[PDB]
């Protein structure tokens, strides 16, 4: 009997990937293609939508070709899931099927002025005014503000609106449009919760905000769950349709951070995950009911398996410099050269012995939202070494997540039961130990590291009946994909010293303007 | 007649040199011999005074013997000058002519408890209570608290005192006693100003202070100028009378920092010198009347040519971590490897792009005495690099000296005229330019950088008629020895911003206890 496979498009900030999974939840074929990171003005970032689409189809046709060399009795993929960098917004025309301009990216800062024009003229000052509707504060990140900026500052967008041709879309929507030939204009609830145009509880567009923010709802896609029929792959860009060999349904769509939650099996309330990439995104599943935030955290959709399946919600927090800190220490400061020296140097000392290092190189986020904070070290003596500084960096990442989790527990009214961790810094043993001690929960480290791409494939597979239930999903995961477990081992008194010391350091970090 | 030669004994903390200078102020023969650093308990440091005496003597014989080989016009040394690590205190017996113990060194900390007692019981809790007599605060450095400690803790010393055979003396006193056979029990004004027993205004021992501190005046040597006949070399230790050949008078004695003030030609009020060593010692000639400091700067005697000749007073400030910071950056943090790269990396960026590095590794000194301050860096971004950090360390050193100078100008009622520089860290071209720019004066860098030894040689040679006036000395320097002049090359707008950022940074440095 023949292996069924499920494809996952992982459309990230810096690259695109197609991972083909089998029924074991094993990546059996992968391919990656990068796209250009345009930076026209300092603080701006922008992607070519056609470069992304092409990257995605190039990825698919290559991975398929490789899989069929290792399984010549293959023939088709059961379904395809999409997961994506969120918030990043693309505008296109619906007759040409072509982008009107380059897509500003989640962390672009051009929408700043509009951030403020909005908060004042609509919010009556309160940045969290619309938050009980959307889940989100007003920031540069969210899609609506980028939709707005384009409408205001892009000739071809301004026009295309008046002509009744304008389509807006997060990357999922863009992928699904172009992948289906123009046939589907859709989004999923996770991506939709990032627009600042969607009512969290109801998971439908808010006409208040659309007409309030100057956004014609004719320019907005239909919302669905993460797990159902969205469309079929109709295009043929890089022989993609021919390589699929049968008409293939797109049955999965889910934002990248939620995809990692789902992919690490964080299905029940209290279960949470952290992705240590360049930064950190921590997400906690908080149950079937939406929770909102006294400490400036985000409230968002975790996932919804099926049209009127239950919708799980989550809280979300972030640190801006995690992996970037470690890389900064080698590339900027020459504190080590090979990647494994970081943990090696940090273990070589017993502690930080007085120093604290707050790696707030582009501000504190999270529950102490402070853009004036900069990178800071205190307590050095002539005994301090690069080893102490590196250890101190790792403690500091952990200490930020500690404060984030503290916040989520009070805003959610639950305990964190366990913490799943993925990303480059997932592989730093000492960091996961310090992390476990501070939170006082186990940190599970998946050795099938591809968990973001897995999330989308699970949504796709659940909808195509490759997996029948979440328990079948969890069970296959346990048979097939191992994990290291990192238990806490601190002591109430040490933790308190570390946090007290940390709390004093934070007061000395304010610096810019 | 023939070529004249003056010799200089430079008795430092870690070694002793003998430099022979010719009439052009050229060092023509040099030898160096170390002496043992005994540390009985942490924070304690002690020198073997007989080892010091022998080193000086070996230094002399070797330097002279080398010079006879390399210079057929060298007949004898016209006179010898002495310069010394100040404060270090020797106790010895006037009949055995030997020490009663090792000599606690200037940076020795065993006098800490005696220091707290003196403040509380003699000064009502004011450390500055005697500072209008001595120009000094109560501190572990000064000679009187070391005497006091030897009586209270050394049975032999207390014994010798009981028997009327006790001689206390700073290193100048000890060297002139031993070099003369035991016939001279003298000290120059500059070293005496470092005892906490001398009255700045009279340049005599202060009966009140000796009585209040219970150092019998009988134990102290006679106070003389820096330049006059102290006596004659008579010992034949290490063949030194053999090497000198003829009768050689000792005609110069002056404390090391002051010697550098003198050797740098700072003969007028408003002329200052800075030594850029492990730390920095900055002195300014304040003119013929003492100036007391409303900023914790120390008031001291600059110099005095001739028994009851005009006496030039000085203000003194220190920084603890100068070249030590350069060294920490290399040895502890791996920011560069060869010392040339320090200046190269700092040159490679136009400024510090807003970071400040306060290297208060061992507290803050200068006019912000704060032993709780620790090493700190603020303001970093992911654009910051080691080049920025190295350059900030250099800026930090110049900013401290800018604050010290500023304090001096307010205490003295005068402008800084120019700054002569020496020490290893004055080979750093960029540190010199930053310093000209911040201070708005020319920085003169002697090519003949042996300024400390030259002070003593000048005192001696003036007294011997090798040079007949301060103006002849200045001319000879100019005609014979290269001075490099470093003019300001900054803007007053940058200066201002650098200073404002320095001030903000200093507020963030408090950490210890
Ligand atoms: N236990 C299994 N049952 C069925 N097919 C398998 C099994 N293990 C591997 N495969 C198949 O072999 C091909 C390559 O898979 P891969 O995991 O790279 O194999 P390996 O485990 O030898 O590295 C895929 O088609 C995959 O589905
Ligand atoms: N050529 C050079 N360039 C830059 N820095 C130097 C150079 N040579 C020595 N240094 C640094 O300057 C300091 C020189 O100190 P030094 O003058 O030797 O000690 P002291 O404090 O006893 O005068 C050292 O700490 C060293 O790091």
């Amino acid at each position: 009997f023949t292996m069924k496979y499920v494809g996952s498009i992982d459309q990230g900030t810096t690259s695109t990937r197609f991972i083909i999974f089998d029924e074991r939840q094993r990546p059996v074929s992968v391919h990656q293609v990068p796209h250009t990171q345009h930076t026209p003005h300092p603080g701006w970032l922008e992607h070519d939508p056609m470069e992304i689409f092409r990257s995605a189809c190039k990825c698919m046709s290559v991975a398929i070709a490789k899989l069929r060399q290792k399984d010549a009795s293959f023939r088709k993929i059961e379904a395809i899931g999409i997961t994506n960098q969120r918030e990043t917004t693309v505008a296109w025309d619906r007759v040409t099927k072509e982008p009107l301009c380059y897509a500003p990216v989640w962390n672009d800062l051009r929408t700043y002025d509009i951030t403020k024009k909005v908060t004042a003229e609509l919010g009556g000052g309160d940045s969290m005014f619309a938050s009980k509707i959307t889940g989100l504060p007003v920031s540069t990140y969210f899609a609506a503000f980028k939709m707005r900026w384009m409408l205001e500052n892009v000739p071809a967008v301004a026009d295309a609106c008046r002509r009744g041709t304008l389509c807006f879309g997060t990357i999922d929507t863009w992928l699904m449009y172009k992948l289906s030939g123009g046939k589907a204009f859709v989004t999923d609830v996770t991506n939709a919760s990032r627009t600042f145009l969607m009512d969290l509880r109801t998971r439908k567009w808010s006409p208040e905000l659309c007409e309030k923010l100057k956004i014609p709802m004719e320019t907005l896609p239909e919302i669905r769950s993460n797990s159902e029929l969205f469309g079929y792959v109709e295009t043929d860009e890089c022989g993609v349709a021919a390589a699929l060999n049968e008409r293939t349904p797109i049955m999965g769509s889910i934002g990248d951070q939620q995809s990692a939650l789902f992919g690490n099996m964080c299905f029940e309330k209290g279960e949470a995950k952290n992705t240590y990439g360049t930064g950190c995104f921590l997400l906690m599943n908080v149950g079937e009911e939406a929770r909102f935030s006294k400490h400036g955290l985000l409230s968002t959709v975790g996932f919804q398996v099926g049209r009127d399946g239950p919708c799980y919600y989550a809280l979300e927090g972030a640190i801006a410099c995690a992996g970037a800190t470690v890389e900064w220490m080698r590339r900027n400061m020459n504190l080590f050269s090979h990647i494994t020296e970081c943990e090696k140097l940090a273990r070589s000392v017993p502690g930080t012995q007085g120093i604290v290092f707050v790696p707030a190189f582009s501000g504190l986020l999270a529950p102490y939202w402070d853009p004036s904070a900069r990178g800071t070290i205190v307590g050095m003596t002539l005994k301090t070494t690069r080893a102490h500084v590196i250890r101190a960096a790792l403690q500091a990442i952990a200490l930020q997540l500690n404060d984030v989790v503290g916040s989520m527990k009070r805003d959610a009214g639950l305990n964190l039961s366990s913490l799943r961790v993925d990303g480059g810094l997932s592989k730093n043993g000492l960091l996961m130990e310090i992390q476990a001690s501070l939170l006082g929960v186990d940190i599970l480290v998946p050795s099938m590291h591809e968990t973001t791409a897995l999330g989308a494939a699970l949504c796709a597979g659940l909808a195509a009946g490759v997996w029948t239930s979440l328990e079948e999903v969890k069970a296959v995961s346990r048979r097939e994909n191992s994990w290291k477990t990192v238990s806490p081992s601190g002591s109430a008194m040490e933790r308190e010293a570390m946090i007290a010391e940390w709390r004093e350091a934070l007061k000395r970090t304010k610096w810019a303007k």
